């Protein structure tokens, strides 16, 4: 009756991927709402395994390299959170899906990749305005937020700078493996290499004119044919419209509505597939009191909906009756 | 050339159905609206037919029972309104439809019940992201503003405790005369209950996949398949999304765009059978002075729709020309 | 590669249309933004031709005519903007488009026109909650704002008093060469003027019935079937819903998403024919600072699509690779 009856959930408070301190405060925006609540109530034993401690060096060991900034923090982090899924995952080879709040999405390198140590032919579903998957030369900030894919994607790698504290971050992705849903602020170096590798991608023009539910439908026929594949579902909280996600770093105009993401969610849910959904980039520390409340309330119903929360109801575990109570009714009592 | 050239008013000031006080200001932010102006301008002649004043006991009077909160100020009340509401559309007896302004939903057993007490073989069409149908046992809250259909609908009677003041209300509804659009969150046994009894129903998730216009050809079909019964349409205001409808007091993300719940209102009204509109839980008191004014705003809109009110346009009921004044025209100068 | 490779950039500050000061500040909005930065950043070459200054004469100087308010203002600015509107079209005569931010309604007058001077066969796209159709003597609030097509429809020239200032203002568009998208606040005049001389208009319902998509074909189907003709797209920013849009004067509720109106703004980019596109009714000094911050940031969206940016992304100028620096790839180390 239920395809998940109990999940993981873990935090990974990662900051360093850009410039705007707050992300490190976004497991807790979660912690502290119902969510939790919300999840046993539809009968899912939901288990807090914690939150991942970040790798934070400071300037004079981290110089800048390649124009990237902090990527070395980056890199000993990448390691720390991909053994910890990667374990989390194996204990858990109905499949029990691992949560993940962030933090900033620099984290999606190592989700990843312990990811795919537990199950290499996974599919990815990535959820964003943007594409994430600069470069290091071809980054204009030198924000790491913005290049966790590059790492990951096999065809890539002749653009990407050989470092010695990378080595361990193999690339895990064939560039076949991805899909992207959202997308309306790509770089011209991301347009580039996102057509010539052909990553299936579509855009907000492309939910425009198809719908949501043909973007759905072919976003998996593109990665998971004949749902034979784990899915890692990444949903950076800016892929919904500012109107509903105001409180995150890089906000575009123009995005999913929150019914538009339910759908995105309830389909993959459906699919008995979600292995892994992260969630990225919400910053507490962005925006009004009220701003914050309607991304947080975002959030939660996008991580339940993941879940198997039904808009359409649930059915009740166990069904009351009157008489039980040696109550009266009224057609009882019409009859006397 | 108007479905409708006149209609009545009503307000039904009821705030204890619910907790939050600021609900019994309803009625009075569309009086102080420009509602009444705006539909003369279209004309129709509205009359206003005043307030309803609600019973309201003393704990020492109304202690719970069944777990339900003020219980007795409830029946009373539904008794009080129904009488009211029977005499208006009595009297009534095109079509003159009744527009009601609320105070909290707990007001429909009792427009309903004198609605129906005037034509017996109406249908219901319930706008709302709630169900609105628990009954008192399954009822976590003891809330009355979420139960008001269950004491009507006469399939459910085995599940209503009898109480003797409850004895005048009458269940005057079957499961098949009622259709919902707009559905985000119900409770487990309002699931089981709709779906038991085959009450049709149309979530946001039917929304999404079907639709707005198809929704409203199915709601339309299922209780009303010829147009041969008069429509109770009861609109609670939080059936559309807070972004548009902040100011109530159970606000659920993810409703209706204002867009589609005119579509809902326009179609009903226009089939010629709009009976009652009755539009419940605005509640003034709460949010920021610009949220009040949005939810008024929309609710304005909504009213309007109902009574006929096209976005196409309307003619001029005389059309004006210049030479009537004595006043020359370009085109007529540029004979001489 | 691109359809267009340069444009111009006018401002006019129209504020003695309607009686809100700080439409006069619009065009600066745009400056102060980052549009000229982004529009070259997509290779387009954008040259700012400065502001045109209105005629604004005081209240001895221009009474009341005919129930206008500030109609000898509105003549003399008028042929003021039409003589530099044509001068930039024919020194244009890959087409360069004229970008003009306003600056309320009423210059569309001028601007339009200007333009006909140039191209007597254009068509007229009017993107606006509004018809501004009305003739002086069915105006109820006397505001120029709500005029400006009027003066200009041949087919109307029997309802619009002669006046001697007048006369320059020559009617060049036919009935049959205008089409409006986005209308939900007609004037019965208007209504009435608009179906008896068959001019093609789409109003929200017909958006809501027909999906956008639809909605943009048959509008340009209606005006310019084979693409022959040069486009006037003259887009009110209230077009747009409030809750994007909502420093403007005479804001809607339910109005088009910035979605809609960026693909209306896509297509219509799209045809080679964008001769002129004109943004009016901005007005910085309404509402709170976050509101004018969402004001500019829809306007900017729409003016980018209108000159051919694109969601789905753009290609690189130049491709960059990592052996021109001298720098070691992954791929590359990991032969040796
Ligand atoms: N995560 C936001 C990324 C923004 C930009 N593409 C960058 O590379 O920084
Ligand atoms: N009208 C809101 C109802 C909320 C909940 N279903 C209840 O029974 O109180
Ligand atoms: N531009 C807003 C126009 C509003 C009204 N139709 C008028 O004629 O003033
Ligand atoms: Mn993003
Ligand atoms: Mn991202
Ligand atoms: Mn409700
Ligand atoms: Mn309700
Ligand atoms: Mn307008
Ligand atoms: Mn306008």
């Amino acid at each position: 009756k239920l395809l998940y009856t109990s999940a993981n959930f873990l935090g990974i408070p990662t900051n360093r991927g850009q410039p705007k301190i707050g992300t490190y405060q976004g497991p807790e925006l979660i912690r502290k709402s119902n969510f939790f609540q919300l999840v046993a109530e539809d009968g899912i034993q939901l288990t807090d395994c914690g939150d991942i401690i970040p790798v934070e060096l400071n300037e004079a060991e981290d110089p800048q390299r390649f124009g990237m900034k902090w990527s070395r923090s980056f890199s000993l982090t990448t390691l720390r959170i991909a053994e910890r899924v990667e374990e989390l995952m194996k204990q858990s080879n109905k499949s029990t899906p691992l949560v993940i709040v962030g933090g900033d999405h620099s984290m999606a390198t190592g989700t990843i990749l312990g990811h795919a140590e537990a199950k290499p032919d996974l599919c990815v579903l990535w959820i964003d305005a943007h594409g994430d998957i600069n470069t290091p030369l071809n980054s204009a900030s030198g924000n790491m937020h913005g290049m966790p894919l590059s790492f990951l994607v096999k065809e890539l790698q002749d653009q990407i700078p050989w470092l010695d504290d990378f080595e361990g971050i193999k690339p895990c992705l064939n560039a076949s493996n991805i899909a992207y849903i959202g997308l309306r602020d790509l770089d011209a170096h991301e347009t580039h290499d996102i057509r010539k590798h052909g990553i299936a991608y579509f855009t907000m023009l492309d939910v425009d004119r198809m719908g949501i539910e043909a973007v759905i439908k072919e976003a998996l026929l593109a990665v998971n044919p004949r749902l034979e594949k784990a899915i890692h579902l990444s949903f950076d909280i800016d892929a919904l419209d500012p109107l509903v996600a105001p409180s995150t770093g890089t906000a575009v105009p123009g995005g999913l509505t929150l019914r538009e993401g339910l759908r995105i969610c309830e389909e993959v849910s459906a699919t008995g597939k979600l292995s892994v959904v992260e969630l990225a980039e919400l910053n507490p520390l962005l925006g009004s009191q009220e701003d914050v409340l309607k991304t947080q309330s975002s959030a939660v119903h996008i991580l339940r909906a993941c879940l198997g929360h039904c808009r359409s109801g649930h059915l009740p575990f166990k069904v009351r009756n009157l008489t039980d109570q040696g109550i009266m009714s009224r057609a009882a009592h019409m009859q006397t």
